[PDB]
């Protein structure tokens, strides 16, 4: 099943924010609509923040997480979580090799924002 | 925080179901813009189906679920994930005593149908 | 990502329910530490219950659920979400066509009880 | 229902990130087996991460979160889920639910 990709309200701003956990650097694109809306990239074994951004979903409210490495893109796994019906979570993990670490790379979008 | 209030795209089937681990008598009331559209009942304490039923969520979309034991309103947690941002589960946990035990009672709504 | 497999905790017993939403009959096997321990079968477009059982996770709490449909597998989507630190769901949906809602054979699975 | 409080497996390590998006300063404190190991203080309407840090969650594997706006406790909410049934995320809002915003993630590098 495809993963990575998540429908938020439209027009509404959202936070994205990417933590590393690999010996190899990991580059995180983020589409919004279809258009690179934020790129990051890093090398960290220590969850280092790899980038933050707040972005703004626009219209069609189409989100879409890719991760890759070298190029190489990389396998994800993901889910979105809404608690007391208004905060909501779209997280995602990312295996860069076969190493069920699907924490090479992790992402986390959060909305609403204040 | 409000627990077991869940916002539905509107005029959509959903499905909803109840669960009995307890005891006491379940009783499980199910609220579609803020009026009783279902209402499940039973006593297990190996996990019975109680009750289950198809429901619109009409033009509002809210659902809200309510669990009580001879009158008494049950400890409610509750949470909604989304699998591949399509697959929607709304989920309910209740406690009727002390024994921090959630499963008393669960709710299971899912969407979409078909 | 392996989808379907999920770690419970050793000796407690959990309850997997699997409803349908397909024109097909759905085949659901339940695999506990690698032996089938419950199988459902039924057909229903109207999300009705083809099988419930309460089981025991045994000695190591390996528990992988299994999908089909006329012989072929189903692809899985799945996660695990714990309220309260008590309250575990292991969540399975699975699609038999070209949908995108994998909500063909939908799993739920709850603990402890 | 207890919210805030997480069981995590012990002696493994955990990141915990906190993001503010309230008119009013957060102070989110983060206690490791009932003992303080981690605080984060700052005013943000735009999501700042006003803290990031990798802790151990000790002999016990317990970790609460607690947050207040000066001097005042706020409510909390919370869940945990797990993916590929491998990456494990603590999540917790809080309202003064998205004043203050925690996601706990494990495990490490």
């Amino acid at each position: 099943a495809t993963q990575g990709v998540f429908t938020l309200p439209a027009n509404t701003r959202f936070g994205v924010t990417a933590f590393a956990n690999s010996s190899g650097t990991q580059t995180v694109n983020v589409l919004v609509n279809n258009e690179t809306a934020a790129t990051f990239s890093g090398q960290s074994t220590n969850n280092a923040v790899i980038g933050t951004q707040v972005l703004n979903s626009g219209s069609s409210g189409k989100v879409q997480v890719q991760v890759s490495v070298n190029g190489r893109p990389s396998d994800l796994v993901s889910a979105q979580v809404i608690l007391t019906n208004e905060l909501n979570f779209a997280l995602v993990g990312s295996e860069d090799g076969t190493d069920n670490d699907y924490n090479d790379a992790v992402v986390v979008i959060n909305w609403p924002l204040g």
